[PDB]
């Protein structure tokens, strides 16, 4: 049969994360999922007066295969934004996430984060708009946000990934 393809593109993050999502992602999304070989986030979308890179910039230096996650240590932010989490292409091939704004000491709560959050930016990716119900769809701007929604999909949300 077929499945869907993530690749995830590490970019100056740890390991750690890195697996955390490997092994998280294929199940939630039925999906063969490929990490890349390790890389810098690049030097041309940091933006010097902020300190921060730009998570545009980011995601359109990924290579555009649906679907292809970069994932980063670094803060980012996007045009109007202090910072974000991460960005997607509604409907396309790219996603970038970032986990420096989700650290916590509580190291099983820091998982949690980064999988919601990565599930979120690929169903950006997959065509999902943001959702109002109990869903990883809800937007999320804070941590607090995040830690108030479920990893899981909605009923109406997991229909639409599925057909
Ligand atoms: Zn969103
Ligand atoms: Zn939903």
């Amino acid at each position: 049969g077929s499945h869907m393809k993530i690749y995830i593109q590490p970019l100056s993050v740890n390991s750690h994360t890195v697996e955390v999502l490997a092994n998280s992602l294929p199940k939630i999304f039925n999906a063969e999922v490929f990490v890349l070989p390790a890389s810098d986030v690049s030097l041309k979308c940091y933006n010097a007066s902020r300190r921060q890179y730009n998570s545009t910039c980011i995601l359109r230096m990924l290579p555009p295969i649906k679907v292809t996650l970069g994932v980063t240590g670094k803060d980012i932010y996007a045009k109007g934004m202090n910072f974000v989490f991460g960005e997607a292409e509604l409907g396309g091939a790219r996603a970038v996430l970032s986990v420096f704004r989700l650290t916590t000491a509580d190291s099983e709560l820091y998982r949690e984060r980064v999988v919601k959050e990565a599930v979120h930016e690929i169903g950006h990716v997959l065509g999902l708009k943001h959702c109002s119900n109990n869903c990883v769809m809800r937007f999320s701007n804070s941590v607090q946000d995040v830690d108030r929604k479920p990893v899981s999909f909605c009923r109406e949300c997991a229909s639409k990934i599925r057909y």
